[PDB]
């Protein structure tokens, strides 16, 4: 814990609290007004630092039920400090005052929203404590790069529709910026091992063109995050050794993972899943295994929990998928690395995906299109694809693909076995 | 099979303590609402019985013809030199497990409510009903080596009598069911255990508290201590709240340290207040079993005396099969019916109002608990008019319009699980 | 395991898995449609030429498409070390070494040896005795140490080959009634192969002269000639002694054995049930069964059938619940020939217990389940009362139909408890 005296109640409702709406003091955004909660840097000559101030009402100073601004605005300003520490730095937000109720924040890029509860409103102190705060724990967390920090907390409509503009696009295009980049147009590959905690052996390569299957550390957080902190759990690896582009396996990767994965895995295959396929560690966003009897591939996220054609749920696949052992024909990735040129690029990538819950593929439907599309197989690729209400066994399954001419019954299948 | 050696013409088997009964079929009928019977061991003073005093009080199974009505009243009064007066359920279970799995008779619900349907064999071979009392003896002796000193079984026969009869096992009730609620958590700074079930589950240590009852739905904590003061050397341990680990989350040293000595050390870490992470396990005697559902954000207590389709796509027996056997899975919990009117129900995951999805059957035997729950968190005593059943439906499609019409209070909350986006 | 000899096709692992459709099809010889078989047969030094690849008839780069070869591969071999029970193993490795070349899709084996080659080796000049010298290298290469003088002859004529699969049929008979003929109980020594241990070290699978391996194909013979020929080999003879649990089938020595190859994974093994301590499956088993106590019986499904089963999950959950080297109680994996054999779990009810079944394995096994029904009084009737697809799937659609046939196994002592 953080152990500071605070009125607000410590919990963990900052994550993903759907406010009732007879009770929410602030919710903002919305369709109807600004919002946003940043964390950006500002030149030496126009910042105070160790000021927290809070703009505009205070919690207790109005009544319950409004609909007024609120937004976190951390300036800070280092002798070091670079344009590409605001995505790694902010985040931190969520484990400073995230130890408290009545909050919903994230994403600081150029529209969307924010919001804010009651009930932490009269508990006795006013929000000054919270920048207060957080202007402790950014001095604290993160002496090297930065040297003034201030804190503002805005909760007045004029103000803030000059930050309407902070929370839909920048990080989105800084994702989009692995997206453009291409899988080998960089040098260097990073690591990342954050989730050690819960599986050890879990050695996440990530990739420009491959979002660690956490869904939130990418290329260019992890370079960020060396840049802050060389010690820190993401480090540099140059690419070198090369095997075989084909499913992209080099040296250095194999003998870092088998000098950190505490040498139960060796060689990694970043191209493919039924070769050497990289390990997970409990964090994945989906789950995806081969179905030869539908010579294709299954893709199930957290969030579903229905039936599936292969007989076992997500939660069951959860129990083999996960724990860092590298297993030929199952593995978690991203919602985002669906959406990716080098997806399982030797296994057919996206032809050969067949069934994925619908809300998934209501979810990633524009991109899947668009990826379709790229590769050539149609527009209406999504639509060949087996839903949950087609069918969710083999047998049922297998007919819809017959009917639709699907290219992964086309293809050559894999993985033959012995007598 | 177990056996005995008693010499009765009648016909010892499958037909004397574990079948249902019906009015038509029955011979002689002892229990019920019509001609109540029970079975008690009480302490008296040892001027209040003699000795191996096994009486019949009344005519034997000969001398009534089919059309009358009488009860088995099995009082059996022990005295003892450190007999107290909680240690009656440990021994009181014990009276019909002689013959429970294996013999025919009715025992509905449970303690001292059985019902008997005596067999017109039996009353054709003419035996009589000493033996009866004299096996409940010699093999009460042969148990209890330690506690009790004289075993009495008293008969009795007379309606007006059956009525004190049944007035006594109803005062009883009340004192062996009042204590439970009074105890707390805080309250106790030990926290006894069982391994009675490694039988079939050997990974498998179940912890008791004064709120969180066995999984079992049998043993409560209670029932563990006073076990463990008959048997010191039972499969009933007490462990002394220490090396607190977790408050929130409720995990000790002491007792990590228990499971990882008696689990074979496949557990390590267990969480006393939530599911979601290091959920207690269980041995495949759970009376209901709790899942999260990440689509509607809640819990579905579906229990095993309900037959149907549940939210989650299958069955009771499926959910079972997944769950028991000391398999840690999170996400699921086996929990017995009484645990959800604990105080301490899963606290880490806001409690009670995060539940959605009952069936009928248990919803409407838990409604007194839940309402007076409701009231104490402050949800108001309409809560259970939220919970949706499987008449709404038995599909997460036909549930969730229902939960948003209704407004159930988990749709406000955050999801579980250790966040990492 | 590659070649010298200059083909007009490559020479690769990746050429066994080729599809070639009948217009592609230039001549087959042999399967369900042509008589075409292989054979190894015992013979001296005094009639027998090194690589003489006597082809009588006409070679395969000399016939029309579409047309008909009867091949008759005779393999004589001058061996100290060798025996006239090392025969059928020698013809199982025909298979391993001729598929790695391209051309040669070569499946089953005996009277069944079906061989296809496409246009791509008669329209670019391959012969016959490319493929005599082939496999004469590919036998000097695989068994230098036991064989001294090869002649792989072939024989392509229509007479010669009919009276030679006379000979071959009846050499088949002969290895059949061997395979009859011993039995667990007089047999002390058990093998077991290890080529599953490629994936599943843990794995292995046990072999006996009654109950056959789970890969359905190496047969106690066929392990102990192995054994012979490479004493290192996997396959060791286990003593008959330790006898723990004669109604379950345990061992002492057994286990001793198991320790000793198995990284002492598994502490005993019931070889006539599989509640207690069964035995994985490397994925060389051809059927699963699994037990039901809703109607307390056990069920067998083999590999090619899938689709719902009264257990509740596909074949494919079964195989991950029993594969992979993972020992689960109350599953198995078995091999076909098992169901036959007269230890088919007895302790455990035997076939009365067993009651849902597939129709095709019914089918297959008319002349095998009836008479095992016949033996222990069942009955030929008792096909009547076995549950298959064709009229009921579910639990609920056997569950009065087996008490309308008379489930035995609901009559008979039933087998898992509750608790409380
Ligand atoms: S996704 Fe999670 S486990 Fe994988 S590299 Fe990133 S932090 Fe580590
Ligand atoms: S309820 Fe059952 S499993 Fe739990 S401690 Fe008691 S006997 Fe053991
Ligand atoms: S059945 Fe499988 S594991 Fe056993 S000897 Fe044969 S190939 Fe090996
Ligand atoms: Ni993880
Ligand atoms: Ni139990
Ligand atoms: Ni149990
Ligand atoms: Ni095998
Ligand atoms: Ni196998």
């Amino acid at each position: 814990s953080i152990d500071i005296d605070l009125p607000i109640n410590f919990g963990p409702a900052f994550e993903g609290e759907s406010i009732r709406k007879g009770d929410m003091h602030v919710e903002f955004g919305g369709g109807k007004t600004p919002s946003f909660e940043l964390v950006r840097m500002v030149g030496p000559d126009e910042i105070e630092d160790g000021k927290v101030e809070v703009i505009g009402p205070d919690i207790d100073s109005v009544e319950p039920g409004g609909r007024l601004p609120i937004g976190i605005v951390v300036d800070i300003y280092g002798r070091k400090m670079q344009e590409d520490f605001e995505p790694v730095l902010e985040r931190r937000i969520h484990y400073f005052t995230n130890y408290g109720e009545g909050f919903w924040h994230t994403a600081q890029r150029d529209l969307t929203w924010v919001r804010i509860s009651k009930e932490a409103f009269a508990k006795g102190a006013r929000l000054k404590h919270l920048g207060q705060l957080l202007y402790a724990k950014f001095k604290q967390e993160f002496p090297s790069i930065v040297d003034r920090v201030q804190v503002t907390i805005y909760t007045d409509e004029q103000k803030v529709l000059e930050l309407r503009e902070i929370a839909r696009k920048k990080y989105a295009e800084r994702d989009a910026r692995l997206r453009e980049l291409s899988d080998e147009a960089v040098d260097t590959y990073y690591s990342c091992l954050l989730c050690q905690s819960f599986a050890p052996t879990h050695v996440c390569i990530v990739s420009p063109e491959r979002v660690g299957l956490c869904g939130a550390i990418s290329w260019l957080d992890a370079k960020a995050a060396y840049e802050i902190n060389p010690n820190g759990p993401n480090q540099p690896i140059p690419k070198e050794g090369l095997i075989d582009p084909v499913k992209g396996q080099w040296e250095s990767f194999n003998e870092y993972i088998y000098k950190n994965s505490q040498r139960t895995i060796e060689r990694m295959n970043l191209y493919t899943i039924m070769e050497y396929p990289m390990t997970s560690c409990g964090c994945f966003e989906a789950i995806m295994a081969y179905l030869p009897e539908l010579n294709g591939f299954m893709i199930v996220n957290r969030e579903h929990s229905g039936m599936t054609p292969i007989g076992m749920t997500f939660s069951t696949l959860a129990g083999m998928v996960g724990g860092g052992t590298q297993t030929p024909g199952f593995m978690g990735i991203g919602k985002s690395y669906i959406g990716s040129r080098k997806f399982v690029k030797a296994d057919g990538g996206l032809a050969r995906v067949v069934w994925m819950p619908k809300d998934l593929k209501e979810q990633l439907r524009s991109i899947i299109e668009e990826r379709a599309e790229e590769e050539g197989l149609g527009r209406d690729f999504i639509d060949k694809i087996a839903d949950e209400t087609v069918g969710t066994t083999v047998d049922e399954v297998l007919p819809f693909l017959e009917e639709k001419g699907h290219p992964a019954l086309s293809m050559e299948p894999l993985l033959r076995s012995h007598h």
